[PDB]
């Protein structure tokens, strides 16, 4: 069980999508990591340069991780568990369409979902749950945690 034994965490957002704004790609990135904070201890806390626990970029195909990425759909993103240097951070596929919109991807939805992973959550088998292997929209607005991913990151933390 990976898992930070610290609560305020820091993350950075390396680079940004052409898709969407550098204000609509940090209120996704923001909003993201608000749903696990609302249900768990953890606190977050952007940098603008600086180490940082989690590192996020917008990368293709072959970045330096052994993960190569792969052209539109297929793998939308992954993030790495707990831990130091890579631990934590989280990659996007720079190939996607991402988007603020029900149309694919919802950057925002991906974006909750590699960052379960970030705090140490693997894939659930309830279809419901955001931490379900294949992305599937949902609406955004006023946007909440289902109880699975609650039961999940509670089981880990508190
Ligand atoms: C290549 C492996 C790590 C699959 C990858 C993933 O689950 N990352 O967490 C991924 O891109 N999964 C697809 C099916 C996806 O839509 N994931 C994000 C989602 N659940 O919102
Ligand atoms: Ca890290
Ligand atoms: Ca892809
Ligand atoms: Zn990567
Ligand atoms: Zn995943």
């Amino acid at each position: 069980n990976p898992k930070w034994e610290r609560t305020n965490l820091t993350y950075r957002i390396r680079n940004y999508t052409p898709q969407l704004s550098e204000a609509e790609v940090e209120r996704a990135i923001k909003d993201a990591f608000e749903l696990w904070s609302v249900a768990s201890p953890l606190i977050f806390t952007r940098i603008s340069q600086g180490e940082a626990d989690i590192n996020i970029a917008f990368y293709q195909r072959d970045h330096g991780d052994n993960s190569p990425f792969d052209g539109p759909n297929g793998i939308l993103a992954h993030a790495f568990q707990p831990g130091q240097g890579i631990g934590g951070d989280a990659h996007f596929d720079a190939e996607e369409t991402w988007t603020n919109t029900s149309a694919n991807y919802n950057l925002f939805l991906v974006a909750a979902h590699e960052f379960g992973h970030s705090l140490g959550l693997a894939h659930s088998s309830d279809p419901g749950a955001l931490m379900y292997p294949n992305y599937a929209f949902r609406e955004t607005s006023n946007y909440s945690l289902p109880q699975d991913d609650i039961d999940g990151i509670q089981a880990i933390y508190g």
